């Protein structure tokens, strides 16, 4: 049976091939998380289908009808049997879906454009010339509507009301509006992410201050699956033989253009 | 019932409380771990003792018996249902204990008295004016014992051959080794202990370089043990409510002497 | 009856001729098999139809389930009636299916991008900065894992366990490789393929070094089939009439780009 993958769109993650249209199956996509993917089959000894998640979405439960979207979702009911994604490790996640251990740290993080009178949280706090705000349907968002640390949920409540919306669809729109807004938005987002954006043509956003957070990025599947156990253990072993920091470098360094 | 907790002594995350003589049981000790703990036990609702290792060890598997010692062989052999310590998260560990997810970040770090003309590993390997080594019978050891990579495969095979021996039974001696051999010897360490040393008089030890590595402590229960899935859910929660981070300043920079 | 002949997609011995994707039968290839196979039919008088192998792999029996796979496989399981491709006679295949005598000579070769400081399979051996691999599931691997000679084993030592792997799925992929690497990942591929791509645009590889062993391709057939003993005698008349050199200046030398 050959497993399907569940992914995102999420540069360097998962992109394109510039070439995409005229190749098929998993070779249409590139970067880190394709790379994983293929080892972790190796290593597992399976053959998958990458397949990206429809809704575009991280995963998160809907208030009213409880249904889960996002590649979450696509575990949930049984359109996936994995996940690969720079997916955030969670209390609400891990109790519908189980991860393995972190393939990959970050934190919550700002982005500013260069010159931005914004050196921290407690900044963006004080103050409100500088409009600032999230992903939405991710755990950044949840991490602000969930603190009870003054500082968060001082932000959380400039953000939750702040009109018009400072509430993103997509990680690229989010830096296209720090990018266009001349130094009036403030995008708050995990330091992986950050740091690749930095490194990228036009070279003129910046991660400000220390993380706001310390989480993990796991690989998940659904709650008791088999895959679980043979694909943790495939994580440490690729841990511990440096694949990870290897195409950490591959992807976020090697390629820097600032 | 009561839980048995397999603890070990190291700074600051068990220490003996500087009245312990005149306390008993859990009470003789303070530490992150000892917090910790106490706060695992409150989410998951159970009773505990905390009792130090025998053998004063991490755990490794003897190569000849195949026995595992230390924390981990408590758990194995059936002589303590859970291990709260700075027990780093393996492969060949978790193939025969459980972990939770990390409740702390670390690398292997380097040691150094102030002053050694030493930057990186790969210096340490350039030279042999300057002796090094690791902790016996814990996860450092073992992956430089495992290393494919160019200067830790070096450093490794000076080490393993050393007279007299490079390797320490504590992490008090490796520490008091650096500070009395003039800079004629560096420690290789996890970066959570290097840093806290650092700032702890007489202040004559310094972290060089980066990390060599990047893994995480997990709290490690025997395998299938009930305990394994309230506790993994637990160190979510107190990772998100900020209880860890909290933790972590109280006992690191709060205390800071240098 | 008409003759199913296996083989496999590879460059210049068989290959998709421009814009025949959608057409019927023997046409849509050429290469040098697609004429061997047309002059081996010819003196031994049988009809033909050839089919790619679907795994688009050479043959090799998998160590836990013990099946064989690839073109070896189709011969082994009744799929295919004879194989016509560079596939390599060795003693493990030898035992399971029928060689004729070979109609090409070659031997494991070094391709690396031009410039690249290796002379030699020593000089690979002795150091770390460059990497090198092979195809997956073909002799060469083979050859690596069961040699007893101290370079080679040095090589598989490393080979093995080298993360991200350095195995190829195709020849075309290994030769991606070499040319996007800059010169960090040379190619171990047997002196055919190399000589081939050698001559071909961008003319940026090289092979270096001498062959490290010699072998030979083989029509292959199964055990006791009768078209056996035509087929090594059309080998043989095809041998000594010129034919086989013939074709080798036709889809090699006379093709030549650089
Ligand atoms: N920087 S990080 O790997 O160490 C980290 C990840 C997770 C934590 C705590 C930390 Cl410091 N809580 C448990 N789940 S998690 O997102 O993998
Ligand atoms: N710096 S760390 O917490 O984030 C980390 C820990 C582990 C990894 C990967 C990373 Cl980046 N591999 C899975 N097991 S582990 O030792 O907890
Ligand atoms: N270089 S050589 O051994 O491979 C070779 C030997 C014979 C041929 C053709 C080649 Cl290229 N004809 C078939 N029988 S043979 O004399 O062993
Ligand atoms: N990695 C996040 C999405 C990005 C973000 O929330 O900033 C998640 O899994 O939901
Ligand atoms: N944390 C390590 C011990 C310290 C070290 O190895 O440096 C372990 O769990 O084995
Ligand atoms: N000719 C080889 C495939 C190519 C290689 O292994 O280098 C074989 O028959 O297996
Ligand atoms: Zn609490
Ligand atoms: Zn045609
Ligand atoms: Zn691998």
């Amino acid at each position: 049976k050959t497993v399907v993958v569940t992914t995102i769109l999420e540069s360097p993650y998962v992109m394109m091939k510039k070439n995409h249209e005229m190749l098929e199956g998993n070779e249409r996509y590139e970067g880190y998380c394709v790379d994983l993917a293929a080892e972790i089959a190796k290593h597992c000894g399976f053959k998958y289908k990458l397949t990206i998640v429809g809704d575009g979405k991280y995963g998160a439960r809907d208030a009213d009808t409880k249904i889960w979207n996002g590649m979450v979702g696509e575990l949930v009911y049984g359109k996936a049997d994995i996940a690969i994604a720079p997916l955030t490790i969670t209390l609400v996640r891990e109790e519908v879906i189980d991860f393995s251990k972190p393939f990959m740290s970050l934190g919550i993080s700002i982005m500013i454009k260069k010159g931005t009178p914004i050196e921290s949280a407690e900044d963006l706090s004080k103050q409100t010339e500088i409009a600032y705000g999230t992903l939405d349907s991710g755990s950044t968002k949840e991490f602000f509507r969930r603190s009870k640390i003054a500082v968060f949920d001082k932000m959380w409540t400039y953000m939750r009301s702040a009109e018009p919306s400072v509430f993103v669809r997509t990680t690229a729109e989010g830096v296209a509006r720090v990018r266009k807004s001349k130094g009036k938005y403030a995008y708050l987002l995990e330091s992986t992410m950050n740091e690749y954006i930095e490194q990228r043509k036009p070279c003129d956003t910046m991660k400000v201050g220390g993380n706001l957070d310390s989480k993990g990025y796991g690989i998940a599947t659904p709650k008791g699956s088999s895959l679980g156990n043979a694909v943790n253990l495939a994580v440490l072993k690729l841990s511990e033989q440096g694949l990870l920091d290897k195409l950490k470098n591959k992807w976020w360094y090697d390629k820097g253009e600032c």
